[PDB]
């Protein structure tokens, strides 16, 4: 399949080439799969979620999204026009309030949340979440994406934002998860990225349009913007079978584009997440 005139962050994924505009993706597009999006909630109703996106658990008064990064971070993952995986099922967890904050204990609560209620999901291609958030250096978070990702669920989470060696932030520093840093269109190191030894991979992380509150859409950056980039693509290649959740972050790594981005520095890898599509 090929989607004209996508978001460059999709057209780069589908690419061995930075500087094109269509996404190339097989039809079956991460159906049967699921995504979870813990993070400020998703505004399901969007019609750029087609039925396919839900609220399943929220820490606060109400499980709307009220700041809007959630709900990007899905159409990332799964929206029809701006998503990766554009028939995965979307399950929000709002660990994070309307302004972005949330408790460590609050996200650590949603992580195992995640890895027993996909036991009451439908999910036989596989599951993947998507944590776009952090915060300073905790073994307990840690830890708690290390049994996320121990209980079968391909977890990806964001570097961080800081230009700093990604190991003082947390899940980011966990090894065992997948961990995302943000490339640019012209194919650098985003200027706000983490780096380090503990990055997997990189994915499209600025200037990224995707949905937003009020039906709306927009463009912003971050590593919370590569992230959902690699929880598509890894339920995307779960769905095709090429992956399981348990080694789907190393076969996104085996798989990706080597060697062509700048500003990365010694010791961190040049690893751009590569879809491998074949027409």
């Amino acid at each position: 399949a090929a989607q004209t005139n996508a978001p460059w962050g999709l057209a780069r994924i589908s690419s061995t080439s930075p500087g094109t505009s269509t996404y190339y993706y097989d039809e079956s597009a991460g159906q049967g799969s699921c995504v979870y999006v813990i993070d400020t909630g998703i505004e399901a109703s969007h019609p750029e979620f087609e039925g396919r996106a839900q609220m399943v658990k929220t820490y606060y008064y109400s499980s709307r999204d009220g700041n809007g990064h959630g709900t990007h971070c899905a159409g990332t993952v799964g929206s029809r026009t701006y998503g990766v995986a554009k028939k995965t099922q979307l399950f929000g967890v709002k660990v994070l309030d309307d302004n972005g904050s949330g408790q460590y204990s609050t996200i650590i609560a949603g992580m195992d949340f995640v890895a027993s209620d996909k036991n009451n999901r439908n999910c036989p291609k596989g599951v993947v979440a998507s944590l776009s958030l952090g915060g300073g250096y905790s073994s307990s978070v840690n830890s708690a994406a290390a049994r996320l990702q121990s209980s079968g669920v391909m977890v990806a989470v964001a570097a961080g934002n800081n230009n700093a060696d990604a190991r003082n932030y947390s899940p980011a520093s966990e090894p065992s998860v997948c961990t995302v840093g943000a490339s640019d269109r012209y194919d650098r190191r985003s200027s706000f990225s983490n780096y380090g030894s503990v990055l997997d991979i990189f994915g499209p992380g600025t200037d990224i349009l995707s949905t937003w509150i009020g039906g709306s859409t927009r463009s912003i950056s971050g590593t919370s913007m590569a992230t959902p980039h690699v929880a598509g693509l890894a339920a995307y290649l779960m769905t095709l079978g090429k992956t399981t959740a348990a080694s789907a972050c190393r076969y996104i790594a085996d798989t990706a584009n080597k060697g062509d981005l700048s500003n990365i520095p010694f010791g961190t890898v040049n690893l751009l997440a590569y879809n491998n599509y074949q027409a």
